[PDB]
């Protein structure tokens, strides 16, 4: 009713200021996101405290369980920068949803830009039910039914609290924080009813039936072979760019995107919101 | 070494366990195998309640349930859980729990072994109490840390046969003078994983207070059981692993790590309760 959509689809562009406890409905502006995946809040330029604001209007925000990731003085927001002491440097250097492996993934995911290098830097994006959607069903039938493993445990980054504990020890304690989950490989989206092959490059291990027995391995090798996440130079069909820029806020919805960082001073805030639904999705 | 693992996590499926030849497991093995998957399936293992005693006593120190009209005829040590008459007792566990939460000794591992299900719909809910507080922010969190939480048992005792004709006054003294409230940290951290567990238990904790005796917030203890997804009258909270009973199954889990209900032809199950002689439930957290 408030916001007006320009374009649609991947990187829709949205005409949002800091005064959005207005007319801005969580209705409104969910509606948006499920509807177009990715949006583009134009050129708010939000204090921390109204971002803030947006995303309890978004839902629910939960904070990242690490807090070296937190701002300063909000730990609702996870601060990714360049700048010694600022959040943490060079985070999502890989394909992932947010919080995928924690027992509530997020449903939407926002970033606001504070500062960026130039005009090259920014996150891709695959649509997974667009990949799933290109799959033959020989291909996709084999996924249906089935449980995927995902292990963030490598990926979990050293902190300044960690230095001199023996590496041992650290592992230990990720491994008691954070231990491997599982999800159904095809889930069906709670809100749109859309089917998304919920599989990531860098965390998922391995599938299994609906009754415990190992699913051939090659079966998850050619799902994610066509998800276009193992393409070294970015060119898949699947993939979406979105630039970043300074002000111009990107939310998107995490069930159905996978994401990563594409690549002077970069700082970002982000906020993470759940919807009250079925998260990540129902099985499919 | 002797046994083989199908999956990993809650239900795993376990497949060297045979009747005849228990010895072949050590205690070492077949822990390490429960605390590793909080809940394991040792699959098709039809035993005679003489060799599950032996299982139980492998697995740690066997404990009698204290009521005996809970007893297996003719072994004290099982649990008899049955719609039939005179065996055990019907309708048990229907509310969440952990077993002997209420006792100076909680168990470390319970053990069930069905010997008639009706259907497959029949089974057992359980909950990781790891997993809810993994997904608690450190905003609902932090508040538990320190605390303790008073569990009571007594208005969930079942009227005995030999109570019948007894003032209920009477029957409530005695349940009073034999299983009291107990305090148990609200938070405790797993004595052998060291994962932290919020130990809380809709149907018999009450109250929390802080370590000088002074009452928390109720809202404290509402929010952390919501959270948990013991509250949820329709069992679709993320947190719930449904287990569906199979004759000759046993199912075996970390007492510690996960709270359960029973999830509603002829039932009977048999039940062995063990100590492992590490701290129980657990550390304060
Ligand atoms: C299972 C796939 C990998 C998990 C990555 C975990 C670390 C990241 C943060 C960072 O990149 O430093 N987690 C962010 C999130 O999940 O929201
Ligand atoms: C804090 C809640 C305690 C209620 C359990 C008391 C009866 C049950 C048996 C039954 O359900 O009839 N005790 C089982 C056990 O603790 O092992
Ligand atoms: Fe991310
Ligand atoms: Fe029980």
């Amino acid at each position: 009713m408030t916001l007006k959509v320009k374009g649609e689809g991947l990187g829709a562009q949205v005409t949002v200021d800091p005064k959005n406890l207005d007319d801005i409905t969580t209705d409104e502006i969910r509606d948006i996101v499920y509807t177009n995946k990715l949006v583009v809040l134009k050129d708010v330029h939000p204090s921390p405290r109204e971002f803030i604001k947006l995303g309890r209007i978004i839902g629910q925000i939960v904070p990242y369980y690490e807090p070296m990731y937190h701002h300063e003085d909000h730990p609702e927001i996870f601060v990714s920068s360049t700048e010694e002491g600022q959040g943490v440097p060079k985070t999502g250097a890989f394909w992932h949803i947010d919080y995928m492996f924690m027992p509530e993934p997020f449903a939407f995911s926002m970033v606001l830009p504070l500062a960026v290098p130039g005009h090259d830097r920014g996150t891709y994006f695959i649509d997974l039910a667009r990949v799933w959607q290109s799959l033959p069903a020989a291909k996709r039938d084999p996924a249906r039914g089935t449980v995927s493993t995902h292990d963030p445990r490598r990926h979990i980054k050293i902190r300044p609290s960690d230095v001199y504990r023996p590496i041992g020890e650290v592992w230990d304690e990720i491994n008691r924080t954070t231990p491997p989950i599982k999800w159904p490989t095809v889930i069906r989206h709670p809100k749109t009813g859309q089917e998304i092959l919920y599989i990531c490059a860098t965390g998922t291990t391995k599938i299994e039936d609906k009754d415990g027995n190992p699913v051939d391995p090659e079966v998850l090798q050619e799902l994610m072979a066509a998800t276009g996440q193992l393409d070294p130079e970015y060119q898949s069909p699947f993939i979406h760019t979105q630039h970043y820029q300074v002000g111009d806020i990107i939310l998107w919805d995490n069930r159905v995107l996978m994401h990563r960082a594409k690549h002077g001073t970069l700082t970002t805030y982000r906020l993470t919101m759940l919807d009250g639904l079925k998260t990540p999705g129902y099985a499919a």
